[PDB]
């Protein structure tokens, strides 16, 4: 009984119903099993958590939940009341009960209460009834859990949800100690690893948290999340999680990129990772092999919607389709939060070398520069080629989700190329807007 | 009479959907503008697959869209962009273009355009035997298409050399433009973006200069509020840097605004205020921004009752977006060559704070502490603005702006945090690989 799949848990434009239903189809195809509904900015999930769904909204959520059932995917409805719930007010607890029972009437059997990303200070009234913030959360989570009939899946997201958020540390946290003692054993707890966006989730870090919350956690993995940096996108493989974690966890739910169609690799490789050690206890997964397996499959989606010129006539612009090597390049340029893929790292390293040795144009090492320059111009050329062929693909829906990222990298790479050519001889200047001018003044 | 003023959907990336286009027509009418130019770079049958006829499904949507334009008294101009691919000398290829344009004509469209922007200047062998230059080639098919369609009242041509800096060797001596102005039939209008692609100013003398070589007044395709070229940028400042004296020297101004549809309230509203002011001293950009923002504000409380006690947790969602929030947001996402006053002021204060920061380690310590606290308050107003936007009832507007407002709030919080650090790990490597290449360019 392992919860593996996807949480729609990010800030910004949520996914629409058509996209969520298409997620369920992909999760089933790849032998995953769970979806957690938690879009930070879907209004009736968090900001207006008190408000019941309209008849129109009710119909859409019913339809969505029946679609999950049809694709053998567990639907878990989360609610986020912590910005403004008065925990001690039984009217307020009733309002929360009312909302979750409305969703229960749509056919949903699994639920979650989330208390992430709220400040830890209670109102006067709650400080008279509860001795700490943790007691307050645990009290209503426990009451809600039993009101719903102790459902087989019920998740709790702590305020201290990762190593670095734990005061003073994970193993001595008064907040976590109270959760692990008082939260009913049937309830699962969400955790993101040592950090919000964890480079690695070591097994010993999970032993440490497990003994204080007194269960194995479900991981809410933010490895492929991109709601925090407007320029970033993550198409690298699931990585930095040993397959030995699987027996030490209740699940992994990935919180992937905002742009729905960018999550093919993110979700596909997660499925490859889970499947590789589905039945372990106490070298099964290769990230690089999994990326390749995912990109080969993704490629087939690009040629699917969602005159022959003479010897001396202008040839078709549109003739060349996207190739596996284009997607390999794109993925290496938009790889992972703490690492670029091999080609990106290599281009970056070559450009730094070229620039730092550029004064040698002005005798032996000139042929080193010219040859390295030309090899670098070719690589920039492949980035423009990749953009050009993407731009011409039949799957417009995929193109539109990626577009502004692919344009950006192509655009910058063309400008870098142009600069290396300029080294070999000797309109949009405030790049990044106001935000960018403040960044340039910070340390790096 | 007969000045084309309105909006061109002419940008790179996700086009607008039909629901948004129809809502544009309603806004253009409200504000007394009159024209829409359909030219979305990446709508596949506009440019890349310009040869392909619309499907039955696609045809029905365009018919519906064109009827909606007619209902809102907006002229619908269909553009097509064949220049990536077209063999100009091949009459099969000319016929294919004719076929597509008469398909659109059958949807009820009476106005058209051929665009040759952003294509390389080199012809194929076969075209170089028939035409002596690139301009002759374009002008030949534009002329043939124009007369096949019965010399329609509105027909636009977009030149390859569409701005001062694109003209070889300069605007007044260009062999490309000379040929256009001589040979392009007089009934045809020509598009122009000013001295540059994104022009800070469009001076009157620059328009006299281009007018005498193309031998007409141009229609301006204005990119002042375009944002398809920098993913961090958004433009909510007012229409600015074009004298009202241009209006009698032009056939029109079509603005090519931000990709995010709901961000173009100010862009289009102030353009309308500018055109109306000298339709036949008159226009203040700052006054127009204010007029536009006060109208936009009313949209935020419209979709597209617990009362907490004295000592209970107050509602998070209680405070609505204010005019002063939108004034701040606009100044943070103002214009391509200028930030609005508040942004410039915050930037200037932060630079001063950082450059004098060694004074915490006697007289001008109180200058720093006082200036620091005044700066922390301003960063606080940015977070307030984000927070209230995040709670607004018009979710459609929120989602278009979201990632920009999150970004500025996020950076401003980090700057604040840094000023506090000057007194008493997950997203430091900001901007990915693109950003690391930028940091190495000269700036
Ligand atoms: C335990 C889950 N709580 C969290 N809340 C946030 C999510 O909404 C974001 O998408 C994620 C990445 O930016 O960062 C934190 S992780
Ligand atoms: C009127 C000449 N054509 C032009 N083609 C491009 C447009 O598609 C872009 O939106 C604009 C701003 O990036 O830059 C040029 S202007």
């Amino acid at each position: 009984r392992f919860l593996c799949g996807v949480v729609e848990g990010f800030y910004g434009r949520p996914w629409v119903m058509e996209q969520r239903k298409e997620l369920f189809r992909r999760l089933q195809k790849w032998e995953l099993n769970t979806y957690l509904y938690a879009p930070k900015d879907d209004y009736k999930h968090r900001m207006f958590w008190r408000e019941m769904y309209s008849v129109e909204e009710a119909e859409q959520l019913m339809t969505l939940i029946s679609a999950a059932r049809e694709y053998e995917i567990e639907f878990i409805y989360a609610i986020s009341p912590g910005l403004d719930i008065t925990f001690s007010n039984p009217k307020e607890v009733s309002t929360l009960k009312r909302k979750l029972d409305q969703v229960s009437q749509f056919g949903c059997r699994s639920f979650a209460l989330l208390f992430d990303d709220i400040d830890h200070n209670m109102c006067a009234a709650d400080k008279e009834v509860f001795s700490s913030f943790a007691h307050a959360q645990v009290s209503i989570t426990n009451e809600i859990y039993q009101y719903l009939g102790e459902p087989e899946t019920f998740l709790f997201c702590p305020t201290e949800y990762c190593g670095t958020f734990c005061y003073p540390n994970v193993s001595q946290s008064p907040y976590l100690r109270t959760v692990g003692e008082k939260l009913l054993p049937g309830i699962e707890v969400l955790w993101t690893g040592p950090k919000v966006v964890s480079k690695e989730i070591p097994v010993e870090s999970i032993e440490e948290v497990s003994k204080i919350i007194k269960r194995a956690p479900v991981i809410w993995d933010n490895i492929h999340a991109n709601d925090y940096d407007q320029k970033r996108l993550f198409l690298g493989p699931y990585k930095g999680r040993s397959t030995e974690l699987i027996p030490r966890l209740k699940g992994v739910l990935t919180n992937p990129n905002c742009e729905f169609e960018a999550n093919y690799v993110a979700i596909h490789t997660l499925a490859t990772w889970y499947k590789s050690n589905m039945n372990g206890v106490r070298v099964l997964y290769s990230p690089q092999m999994a990326l390749k397996l995912a990109l080969t499959e993704w490629l087939q989606e690009f040629g699917v919607p969602h005159f022959v010129p003479g010897p001396n006539e202008k040839p078709l612009y549109t003739a060349e389709p996207v190739t596996l090597e284009d997607l390999q390049l794109l993925a290496d340029l938009f790889y992972l939060p703490y690492e670029h893929g091999p080609k990106g790292a290599q281009m970056l390293r070559e450009f730094q070398w070229l620039r730092a040795n550029s004064s040698v144009v002005s005798s032996e090492k000139i042929e080193e520069w010219r040859s390295r320059a030309a090899k670098f111009e070719e690589m920039c050329g492949l980035v423009m080629g990749m953009f050009t062929r993407l731009s011409n693909c039949a799957n417009r829906t995929i193109l539109y989700d990626m577009y502004s990222y692919v344009w950006d990298i192509k655009s910058i790479m063309s400008m870098v190329k142009s600069f290396v050519q300029w080294l070999g001889c000797r309109p949009w200047a405030f790049r990044g807007g106001l935000a960018g001018e403040f960044q340039r003044l910070l340390p790096i």
